[PDB]
């Protein structure tokens, strides 16, 4: 029993973190096989960040412009290229600790683990959801950029995030491991801001199913609702519209608990209109939206506490 | 910016997790040098758990009664002893992945990282506080016992918890790595229950300092208080009494933010009596008590957002 925001064990990623230095700028890189990945912003100087032309800044560099440090060992760069907002540095040593991996572009609403790192040294690990507005509420200080986000699937690490910037509201933005930003953000100093966000409806419903699996039914009711009537309430409370696809995804959780998805939606509607009346759900006084259906099935028992 | 419950990177502990089998019972063990540590409950049968005599159950075992599996490799037990509520199995191979480590007995209020494990395979990692009533609000299913709790100090892993049981309220209990239980619990099936708990005052104050370091001052006020007047309010709201030692510990955070500890206590008192009036603190609608002063200094910037 219990229910916590659980991260994936981080060892397989820890063995991939390196330090990349260009000029006066140091940040983190990801070393897989004979390639190091890092934010291309490493090549900017303290006067370059307003309107840096990365094509122009990079042509002016050589392989030995880049210092890559793996622990106390210095790796030699024998090649370099730009891929979107990342640099790819070829090095003369293949990472012996390379795990099985893939690069994936995650969808909004989906969760992953972040290994926060400074100067190539892992510092902490925590779970994050990709917000609908394509930012994450991370925890990051200066020098964290190049820290990565991942999920682990058996022995395979699916890398999905590399950190690049903090936005004015203190939330965070970055790219996939192909260097394409999540969201409309750019790696230069502008007036960019997070767009308005919304609550991840599918994840709140997932979490209500987790609460029932863990033995709590207090918030249920005798009503049902149609998708459309639910969605009228949803927009009132700044929730994502629920779709038939989302209803289908909740099938397994619905089967395990014997509660119809649209009946759970009726419960949510009531929670939204009436509040929680001093009560908690899985320890929480608020409706949580950073657990996916997948996250609930991973962590919760396969047999419910009836 | 941001503020999250951050766990320590778990790789150094992942390389220490093994599977221990005796009879029909399988659970997790911790392999350091040539010793495997695990809960002594591994030697009970399905009819032994009411009043097992572990001295009696163990004398009846040999070294080959125990099957220890490290990944796909079988370790051979060449010795065994009981230390309080743990077994210590000597094996014929020293763990090549042994990190620098120590065993520590943590105090209530203190936090650590849990590496949740099943059948010797790490599954997830999350941060926990040792409650004043000596339980933890973990997330654990059948087969998690022998999962460990730890803190990491440079390259040194300080092991402080090994998991043994779930109590009737769904909270968790275990021992230090000398096999001594935290709390009055015993490793047998009885009517034992968690005693009443209280909020960790020192940690709530720490977290209020974190909120100010991160730029938020809304909850402050123009008042101060004495220790004694604060403590009158504290017992009303089921908070730990604040002591001069706790005031002294908050010194560094007090200096960084320019807010006197007893002035922050006046703020807490007001929060306790008046509520949060629809507002949040570091994203939270409630007062959080699972971050220590140490945790705040580890994660927060050393320069406050004035
Ligand atoms: C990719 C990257 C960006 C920055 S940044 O200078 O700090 C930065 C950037 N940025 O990416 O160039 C954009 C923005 C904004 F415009 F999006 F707000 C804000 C910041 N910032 O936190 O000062 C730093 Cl230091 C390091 C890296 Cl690796
Ligand atoms: C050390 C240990 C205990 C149990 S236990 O059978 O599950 C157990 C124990 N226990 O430790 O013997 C005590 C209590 C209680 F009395 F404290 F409530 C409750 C349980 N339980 O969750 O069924 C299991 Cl399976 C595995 C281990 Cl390694």
């Amino acid at each position: 029993s219990g229910f916590r925001k659980m991260a994936f064990p981080s060892g397989k990623v820890e063995g991939c973190m390196v330090q990349v230095t260009c000029g006066t700028t140091t940040l983190n890189g990801l070393w897989l096989d004979d390639t190091v990945y890092c934010p291309r912003h490493v090549i900017c100087t303290a006067e370059d960040m307003l309107n840096p032309n990365y094509e122009d800044l990079l042509i002016r560099k050589s392989n030995h412009s880049f210092l890559v440090q793996a622990g106390n060992v210095q790796l030699r760069v024998i090649g370099h290229s730009m891929q979107n907002c990342l640099l790819r540095l070829k090095v003369d040593t293949s990472n012996p600790k390379t795990p099985k991996y893939k690069f994936v572009r995650i969808q909004p609403g989906q969760t992953f683990s972040v290994l926060a790192c400074y100067n190539g040294s892992p510092s902490g690990v925590y779970q994050c959801a990709m917000r609908p507005n394509h930012t994450i509420k991370g925890s990051f200080l200066n020098g964290s950029c190049g820290s990565v986000g991942f999920n682990i699937d058996y022995d395979c690490v699916s890398f999905c995030y590399m950190h690049h910037m903090e936005l004015p509201t203190g939330v965070h933005a970055g790219t996939d491991l192909e260097g394409k930003f999540y969201g409309p953000f750019v790696d230069r100093q502008t007036a960019q801001a997070a767009g308005t966000d919304t609550t991840i409806t599918l994840n709140v419903l997932a979490w209500l199913y987790a609460a029932v699996i863990n033995g709590d039914r207090w918030f249920l009711n005798r009503f049902t609702t149609t998708l459309n009537d639910f969605n009228l309430v949803a927009m009132k409370y700044n929730y994502e519209p629920l779709t038939q696809d989302h209803v289908d995804i909740l099938g397994p959780l619905s089967a395990q608990t014997g509660i119809a998805v649209l009946d759970m939606c009726a419960a949510l509607k009531e929670l939204l209109q009436n509040g929680m009346n001093g009560r908690t759900i899985l320890g929480s006084t608020i409706l949580e939206d950073e657990f996916t259906p997948f996250d609930v099935v991973r962590q919760c028992s396969g047999v419910t506490f009836q």
